[PDB]
């Protein structure tokens, strides 16, 4: 229903210890970078949110995140899901803390929400209050600053870009232009904490409005 | 069956009267184009024929058109079908005038075709007599010249575009090399008016050949 | 069931006399080559092991392979499947040559190989003891010298491929990053044959591990 929260699942998990140096050469690891964290999940913006929160207080860096061709629902296998991320940490154990963390904040509450009866539109609008060391690298803030992490299907998202932008004293920093690999689009926005809030509400309302009456015209 | 027309649907229209200096930027809007048409709907080619179009009956130009990946009918949302198109206008008026024009022309019963009995076959062979600003850019000639606009499934589209270079004296002016987003394949050829109609006809039939013997000499 | 083979069918196949110039110059032909066949199946790897094989048995190139978004089950045409493959000879009789024993191998018994129960998880560990020239060029090896071709889904292909380095004298060739157009992932391993049986040894038990414990970390 309307303004149902869409609860994100963590599908695998991994460690490798002591990655192969023709891995660490096609993932273009930093020297320092021994050990990897692997997660799939049913999800995809969730977790790149959840992966960045990690990198706040353990020394893990993203070094790996690409979405799913056309969305989970769309997989066919059973642990693909839409997103495979990767953690590289110095050791197990560092690797270990960032995914503990990774996976806390992906059970936390966060998710995509319903826009209307069937669940058939959902966005992602979420206020990031501090960034980690990968949305901010995405995004070219730095680290601590806040984003609004903003994702709705392709014209829902297009509109309730627009209405953001124009509700909240925020800034462009990346575009998610559609098609994303799982046919969504949006954008991360820059600004105060209030002003992402601010850009939050307004996609979300707008969202709903489209699926209110996408054929009003 | 063969032949029977597969309808196109619209799914969602809106309209952004005057849009926001950030969002005009990334969408690359010239000066003067205040305001955007946003259309998605469940077939991408007739889709981007119909925007066509709508340059040529408004002062709008297409100023975005993306396919999604594996197409309509793997949708996880009710409104992403398989494009999305943008229109940009120098005022709501004239946004509206191209918006209209394009339901109009995805209404008027252009759209892919059926190439066999449960319809798990289609193609899309239509001539463009007089190209608008859109396909004309994008196949690299001028406004109002002619183009066939040719698209099959991968096989079907690699044979079939192959029988109607040799059957009319065009030129291949874009390939969509398979797969596009859709998982469907073809191009943009251009020529005379007549020689686009030729590759037209040729393209279809030569697609229903392989329609009606899916393994060719294998049988 | 697990350790089943999954088969793979051939979905279309055609032939071409006289390819047209503006189709040859697109496909980059030799100019000697006037004759194509066309393949499509619903099985993109296995596929391209068996076009590679009708490179040693006739007179082909392999001149275009491509594989589906989101893979055969989500196909929205019949003769789609999840690849399209392009042999091109001199005349017909080489290119139906290549078409049969690409058909021939398909039907061979080779395949991916199911993980669990119902088939959901699925992976592909396949030395090639002797390439034709069509893989040997995508691995950057002479004609004629062992690959594993390993692939599996984007969590289980990652910690896969470091147990197969790990585990045998090889080295990496091609590496397919998550997502290919079939949201699957893995790489082209070279080395002795020994070296690459090894190899895809360890590749499959790893899959299977993962298979086995998704969640375990
Ligand atoms: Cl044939
Ligand atoms: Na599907």
């Amino acid at each position: 229903m309307k303004n149902d929260l869409i609860r994100p699942n963590v599908l695998s998990v991994k460690i490798i210890s002591n990655v192969s140096p023709e891995m660490a050469k096609k993932l273009e690891l930093e020297p320092h970078h021994k050990s990897l964290g692997l997660i799939t999940a049913d999800c995809d913006d969730v977790t790149y949110t959840a992966l960045d929160e990690a990198t706040k207080a353990a020394e893990v860096d993203v070094v790996y995140a690409r979405s799913m061709y056309a969305g989970a629902g769309n997989a066919s296998t059973k642990l693909a899901g839409e997103v495979i991320g990767i953690l590289a940490g110095p050791s197990p154990a560092e690797v270990r803390s960032g995914l503990n963390a990774t996976l806390d904040f992906i059970d936390s509450g966060v998710g995509f929400v319903s826009a209307n009866e069937d669940d058939s539109i959902c966005y992602y609008a979420q206020c990031v209050s501090r960034t980690g060391s990968y949305l901010s690298k995405t995004a070219g803030i730095r680290e601590g600053e806040a984003l609004a992490y903003l994702v709705a299907p392709p014209l829902e998202a297009m509109y309730a870009l627009d209405a953001a932008l124009k509700a909240a004293d925020v800034e462009m920093c990346e575009f998610f232009a559609p098609p994303t690999e799982t046919n969504f689009a949006g954008a991360l926005l820059t600004g105060s904490q209030s002003a992402c809030k601010a850009a939050c509400d307004a996609f979300a309302e707008a969202v709903q409005s489209v699926a209110s009456n996408p054929l009003g015209f």
